[PDB]
Formats: structure tokens, C-alpha cells, sequence
């Protein structure tokens, strides 16, 4: 019941007690673990609220305080008359703060305390959205001085007014398929920029075309936007070796913002509740550049390094792989946009965790997530056991609008 | 009940039935997942069903399910239970328990030749002398001269556990670790402690950074004894590097044979303590994990000096950038000297290919994501972006205490 986990680099061991506080479920059970699959009323309402109340009245040293009580009295009044309620400014605060933490995917944690909220509870309409998420982007982006934000829509009432961000993130580029057969941009993102055009956006069928933002306010029909291009930060991608590398073509934008996730706190659920940090260099240079079902681009760079990609024992896709994440870095790094690599990152994660260990009890974490998709074992955290488990508040993945949407 | 996993890098589902098949427990619950753990004398009562259920399985595999050969061996066996308290396999029923536990293990990458594995029957075995033996003529099958064969001994079945057959080796082809009064480490970090258990033993360390540890072998519950495995017999592979010639004066080399020797094989409930095997390294074993593990020949600093690579900062990625050198070296040096050995990308794409073929044939695949992913380049290999399900199934290789720490000494 009290767990412990090793380090097999440093033979540090940490003692678990935090998992005892989970609610949630894993998919795994005794007989087998789901630890690599990606997807795995009023009566409901009131333990959440006081769950939550309570770590957070405990969290201000007020644990048991009149004021704690009077708080739980004054929601246990309101779920009764309302069947919802309302946070108050510091609880929403200190729920999205703690969704963060609790992000057992997230290597970027350590920053979780430092996250600057946007309270958009009073947007009512889908250009409201629109403005709350330029300012919301302009704040983040920050001239490249990356700042951490959410913006937090009007939480989910009958579940037939939601508001829905239907971008997967805020900054994406689109993908078109050719009568080539082929595929022009990003092929994630093709079947979203579909529903664009079918919903009236005029694409410009390029490589690199930033998406427009298609927002849904009161559960009514989504509405199509553009974002300001100069409020779009993208950093064109050169190596510092290799000149002929700018010619391939590559940019890619600075900021790495959610959209399509479910914030939940203390019971309530926010289903538009965008938010951002900054980038890991792996995460453009490895998963979005070299996925094969993605841009996939290691077999022109590996020719223009000639390399012998006869045989796959002479690692030609891994020399090209690390030189792709070499050109990142050093391009974001030369605009001064805020960037991190994964050596940095996960060092920093270690620390977070014992932090965390030190001083909560335990830090749940995916281990298949947090190790990343280049160079694993040469890491800390590949050497680092961790517990995943689910606590809350917490962001969930949720279906995507256009499947739910009665339009 | 039926379990989908998806390949997002194909769309390919895949529905898993053999889960059903599932006994042992994995660690994880609906509150906690373990999966990234690395680590978790029977009574005639439970010993039967045990046996049942292999016998069950053998005899299905065979086609003789409800035969009266299948039903005369239940039999025997129960009889040879309730009389003796255990039992013994026949030479069949071994070889399909030994292939199996393979074909079973979760962390595996190299299963897609799980029906090609060398059985070496050693349970006549008796004294430590006699383990030796077996283990040489092991090696020298599986070493082939470079053309590596998989092969795996098994010794006698523990009995009351005070007995038992144990090879002390983690390994039985490893290098010496020294640990310095200054508190460097000359050879081998990962192997300081059983070294010092050998010299403990008696053996003269010549003390060098690649040092062929000996043998410590138990036989019976009694005392280990310590051989020294004739050097001809081991065959190494020098490092170089086909572009960088300086690579040659790092002055590297690794064995060619990969034998983990201090895993148990269970089969129909029976425990075999002693069953070293054997089959051929994937690259980054050497080239990742044993050269580049800052615990182990921490060699990425050296390396990326002579590159000349800007190591000042990380962003750099001077390190990642070693790391792929190296690991071209280790897998140019092998296939120069025509020792086998496979690249982990031929290795993941052979596995997918593996795993589909089970899950048609066997309605599932039992596999371990942390593990089977390779230490570098995770993403561009194809498991990476497979869903695995991890589960399981008997026979199997299971981990046990070291014996230094369980060992009841003679003197
Ligand atoms: C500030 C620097 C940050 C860094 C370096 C970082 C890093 C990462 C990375 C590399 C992933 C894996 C994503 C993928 O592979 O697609 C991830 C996942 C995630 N991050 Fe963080 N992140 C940061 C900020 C944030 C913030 C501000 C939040 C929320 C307030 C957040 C919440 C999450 C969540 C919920 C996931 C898992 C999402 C999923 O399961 O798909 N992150 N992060
Ligand atoms: C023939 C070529 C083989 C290849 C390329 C291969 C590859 C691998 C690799 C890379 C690992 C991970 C090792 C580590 O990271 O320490 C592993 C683990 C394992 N292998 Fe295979 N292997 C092969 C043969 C065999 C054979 C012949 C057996 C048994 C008959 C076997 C049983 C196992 C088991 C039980 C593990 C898990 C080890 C543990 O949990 O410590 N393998 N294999
Ligand atoms: C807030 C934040 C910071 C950071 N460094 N990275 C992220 C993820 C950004 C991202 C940006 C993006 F365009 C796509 C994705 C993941 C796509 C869906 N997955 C599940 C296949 C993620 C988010
Ligand atoms: C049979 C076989 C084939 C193959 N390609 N690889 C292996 C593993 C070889 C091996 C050889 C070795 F010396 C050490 C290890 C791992 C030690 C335990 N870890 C947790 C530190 C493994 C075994
Ligand atoms: C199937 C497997 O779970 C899938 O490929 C996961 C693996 N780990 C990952 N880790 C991160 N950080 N991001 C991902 O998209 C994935 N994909
Ligand atoms: C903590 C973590 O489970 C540990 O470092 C694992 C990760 N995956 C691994 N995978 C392989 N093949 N071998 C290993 O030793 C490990 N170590
Ligand atoms: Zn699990």
C-alpha cells in the first residue's frame, strides 16, 4: 500500500503514499496491463465538489476552518438548488494549476506552479472566443519569451451548450490530399481541414497553411476564424553545418497549444479550456518531421547527406534523425524562441519528482510518455520507475465535436 | 471478452482472445499501473492443476487433445505426484515447455525465432564439474564461430529448495568490475559485487577493463565453484568504426554471446533454477546500454571529444550524436568479423511482423513496451507506435533472488 520506486542509475528509491488519494481508473487490471494503449447528477456532484474543497481548503492551511465549512455549506446549498455551481476565482486557479500537476504525461511539470489563468467564464459567443484566444496567444507568445497560460471557457451545463475549441491546437497546419495520391502538408490534420472547407474556409492548398480556428460557444453551430499571422510566431528551420538544409522548406510555429481536452475540477467539467507552454525539441524534430505518417522527411534529408540508405544497420535514419533535432534547437534557439531539449527537460523532470516525492507523497507518471521518442536510455528518466495513476483535477481526452455535434 | 490494440502509425487493429489464457498477475490495478516497474517448496496441492494445465496445452499443440496418450499421461503424472510429490517431463515435453517460455516472454524483442531454440537435456547433472561441461559444450554450439545458434541448458528441477542447481552468474559470458580506493571503477560498474564474490572464491583477477569473469556454479544446494571458461571458447569482436579511425584506439571489444543464466524456467509448475540461454545481441545492448549507461562503460564523453563535437551545452545534442557513431561501430565491427548480430530497426520491423502472425495464429501476443522499445531512436522504429498488451502466460522465465543472498553456506 505504501510503494516504492528505484532509479537504476542512481539507485535512489522514492516512497509512493500519494496514489492512496486516487479516484480515477487505469484500464490495467491484475491479469493485464494497458499501460501502452494511448485511449484507454446531483448525487455525483457533491463528494467531487467536497474532494476537491477539501485539498483545497487544506492547501491554504485552512483545513477545517470555519470558512471551509461555511464554502461547503454554501456549494452543498447551491448544488441543491442549481444541480451545479460556480468556482470561485481562487479554486479555478488552483484547479488548473493542479490539473497541470497531475498531468502524468507531462515531462514539462516542474513549471506547474507558474501558469497564468484567463477566466473566459464570461464569453458567450464564438468571436468572444475568437478575442480571448488572440489575447491569450499574443500573452503566451510573448515576442518568444515563452509564457505558460490557459483560457478557460463556461463550464459544461446540460451537456447540450458545450463550448468546444474544435482544433485539436490552437496553431496547426493543414493537409490536403492530392489526385496525386499523395499527401500536401500535414497529414494528421487532414480530415480536420476538410470540415474547415466544408464548413467554408478558402484554402490556399499549401504545405504549411496555419489552420483556422473553428469555435463552438452554448453548444450552438461552430464559426470559422483567422488568426491574426502576426500574432502566428514560426521560426523557418536552418542547421548550423549543413547549408543546404534551408532548402528543403521547413518552418514550424512556436507555440504548442491544446485545445481539444476536458478540464475538470471539483466535479465540473470545462470541455474549452485551451492551454500552452513551449516546445521540446523532439517533439518537432522527431515525432513531427520524422513519423512516417507525418511530414516524414528523413529519406530526403538522409540524401542530401548522402548517406548509404541500402542497409538499415548503418543507422542512416538515426545519424539524419539527430541532425533534423540539432537544426531545431539550433533555429528556435537563434530566434530567441523559448525551446528546451530533452536532456534539459527531463533532468528537470527528475527534480520535479523528487520535489514532488518530498513533498506531496508521490508524482504519478507515464512512463511510455515521458521517456522521449529519441536517444530513451541516454536520459535520466529511462532509468526512472514511476507510477502512473489518475488524480484530480485533472485534463482528459474527450470525443471530438464533430462526431457528438447535432447540427 | 475481446481486446483491440491499435497501430497508429498504420491504423492496423489487432483483437487479443489469448489474454483469456492469463494466470499470473502483472502488478498493476484499476487504481495503479506498475508497467514501468522493473521487478515484482510446493505443495503437491496446487502442483497438479498446474501440470493439467500444461499437459492440456502440450497435447493440444500436438493434436492429441482427449487422446488416451494425453489421458494416460495425466495419469502417470498424477500418480507420480501423489507417490513422489513431483514430477518429471518427458524429453518432448521439456523442448515444447523451454521454446514456450521464449514464445511467452513479454520482453522479448527477438521472438519471432522462438521455434528455433537448441534444448540441451542436462538433467542428469550431478556435481559443479558436470555443470561446466554442459555450459562449454553450450557455448561452443551456440558461438558456431560467429554463426550464433540460440541454445538453452536445462539443469535439475529444484525440489525442497534446498538443492537447488544455480549458475551464480547473472550472465555467462561477462566482464570484471574493480572498484578503486580513489572510487573509480576499472571495467564492468554493473559487475563489481560478483566479482568481488569471485575473488572472495579464489579467483586471481588480472584486473584489466575487459576481464572474462569465471564461472561460480551450484549444484545440488551445495557450494558454488568457480571454473574458468576455456578463453578459445570465447569469442570477442574488437570495435572499430568504418570512418573514424581513431575509434580502434579507444581500445573496445564486447563477447559475441548473450546467455542470461540466473532467470528460473517454469514449465507445468516444475521450477528449473539453472537454465542458461542463449541467442544472438541486437546492437544497441552493446552499443547503447552497455557502452553509454552512465553506470556502466560511460564512454559518450571520450567519443564525443574525438568527434571534436561543441559539448558545452546539451542542445548540441553532442551526446545523441556519439551515441549513433558508436553504435554504427558496434554493429560494422560484428558484421565485418561475421558474428550475427541484428539492428534494432530489423529487429522492431521482424517483431511487428511476429506479433501480427501471433495474434492470427494465437489470438495474441504478450509484450512489454518499455521493454521492447529500443534505448534510441524509439520512434522511428515501428514498436514504438504499436499498442502492446502485457500479460502472463505459463511457461515462463521468471526473475529469482540472487543466490549470495538466499545461499545456506557449507564452508
Ligand atoms: C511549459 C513547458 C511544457 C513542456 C516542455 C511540456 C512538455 C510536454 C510533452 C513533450 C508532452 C508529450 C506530448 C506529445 O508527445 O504529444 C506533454 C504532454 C502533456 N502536457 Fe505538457 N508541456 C509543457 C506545458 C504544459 C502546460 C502549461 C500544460 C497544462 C496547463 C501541460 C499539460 C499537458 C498534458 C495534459 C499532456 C498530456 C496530453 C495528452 O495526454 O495527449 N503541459 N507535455
Ligand atoms: C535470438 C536472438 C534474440 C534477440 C535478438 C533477443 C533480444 C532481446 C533483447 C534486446 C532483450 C532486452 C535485454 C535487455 O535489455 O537487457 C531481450 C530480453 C529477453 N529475452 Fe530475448 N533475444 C533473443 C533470444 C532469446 C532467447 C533464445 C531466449 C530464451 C530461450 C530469450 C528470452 C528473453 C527473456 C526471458 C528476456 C527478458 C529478460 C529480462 O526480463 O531481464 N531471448 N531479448
Ligand atoms: C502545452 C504543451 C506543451 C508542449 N511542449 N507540448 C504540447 C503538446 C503539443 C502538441 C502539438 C500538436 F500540434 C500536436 C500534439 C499531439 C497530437 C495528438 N497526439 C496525441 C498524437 C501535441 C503541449
Ligand atoms: C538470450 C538473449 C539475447 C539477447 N539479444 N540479449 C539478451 C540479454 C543479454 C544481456 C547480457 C548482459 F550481460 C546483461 C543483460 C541485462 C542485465 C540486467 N539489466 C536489468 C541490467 C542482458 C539475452
Ligand atoms: C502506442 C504508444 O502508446 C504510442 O506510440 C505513444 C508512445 N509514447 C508516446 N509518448 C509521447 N510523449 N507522445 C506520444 O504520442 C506517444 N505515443
Ligand atoms: C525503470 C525502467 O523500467 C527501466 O529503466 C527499464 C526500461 N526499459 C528497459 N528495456 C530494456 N530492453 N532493458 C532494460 O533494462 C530496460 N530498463
Ligand atoms: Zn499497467
Amino acid at each position: 500500500r505504501f510503494l516504492k520506486v528505484k532509479n537504476w542509475e542512481t539507485d535512489v528509491v522514492l516512497t509512493d503514499t500519494l496514489h492512496l488519494k486516487s479516484t480515477l481508473e487505469t484500464g490495467c487490471t491484475e491479469h493485464i496491463c494497458m499501460g501502452s494503449i494511448m485511449l484507454p447528477t446531483k448525487d455525483q456532484l457533491f463528494p467531487l465538489a467536497k474532494e476537491f474543497l477539501d485539498q483545497y481548503y487544506s492547501s491554504i492551511k485552512r483545513f477545517g476552518s470555519k470558512a471551509h465549512m461555511d464554502r461547503l455549506e454554501e456549494v452543498n446549498k447551491e448544488i441543491e438548488s442549481t444541480s451545479t455551481y460556480q468556482l470561485k476565482d481562487t479554486e479555478l486557479i488552483y484547479g488548473a494549476k493542479h490539473a497541470w500537476r497531475n498531468a502524468s504525461r507531462c515531462v514539462g511539470r516542474i513549471q506547474w506552479s507558474k501558469l497564468q489563468v484567463f477566466d473566459a467564464r464570461d464569453c458567450t459567443t464564438a468571436h468572444g472566443m475568437f478575442n480571448y484566444i488572440c489575447n491569450h496567444v499574443k500573452y503566451a507568445t510573448n515576442k518568444g519569451n515563452l509564457r505558460s497560460a490557459i483560457t478557460i471557457f463556461p463550464q459544461r451545463t446540460d451537456g447540450k451548450h458545450d463550448f468546444r475549441v474544435w482544433n485539436s491546437q490552437l496553431i496547426r497546419y493543414a493537409g490536403y490530399k492530392q489526385p496525386d495520391g499523395s499527401t500536401l502538408g500535414d497529414p494528421a490534420n487532414v480530415q480536420f481541414t476538410e470540415i474547415c472547407i466544408q464548413q467554408g474556409w478558402k484554402a490556399p492548398r499549401g504545405r504549411f497553411d496555419v489552420l483556422p480556428l473553428l469555435l463552438q460557444a452554448n453548444g450552438n453551430d461552430p464559426e470559422l476564424f483567422q488568426i491574426p499571422p502576426e500574432l502566428v510566431l514560426e521560426v523557418p528551420i536552418r542547421h548550423p553545418k549543413f547549408d543546404w538544409f534551408k532548402d528543403l522548406g521547413l518552418k514550424w510555429y512556436g507555440l504548442p497549444a491544446v485545445s481539444n481536452m476536458l478540464l475538470e475540477i471539483g466535479g465540473l467539467e470545462f470541455s474549452a479550456c485551451p492551454f500552452s507552454g513551449w516546445y521540446m525539441g523532439t517533439e518537432i524534430g522527431v515525432r513531427d518531421y520524422c513519423d512516417n505518417s507525418r511530414y516524414n522527411i528523413l529519406e530526403e534529408v538522409a540524401k542530401k547527406m548522402d548517406l548509404d540508405m541500402r542497409k538499415t544497420s548503418s543507422l542512416w535514419k538515426d545519424q539524419a534523425l539527430v541532425e533534423i533535432n540539432i537544426a531545431v534547437l539550433y533555429s528556435f534557439q537563434s530566434d530567441k524562441v523559448t525551446i528546451v531539449d530533452h536532456h534539459s527537460a527531463t533532468e528537470s523532470f527528475i527534480k520535479h519528482m523528487e520535489n514532488e516525492y518530498r513533498c506531496r507523497g508521490g508524482c504519478p507518471a507515464d512512463w511510455v510518455w515521458i521517456v522521449p521518442p529519441m536517444s530513451g536510455s541516454i536520459t535520466p528518466v529511462f532509468h526512472q520507475e514511476m507510477l502512473n495513476y489518475r488524480l484530480t483535477p485533472s485534463f482528459e481526452y474527450q470525443p471530438d465535436p464533430w462526431n457528438t455535434h447535432v447540427w
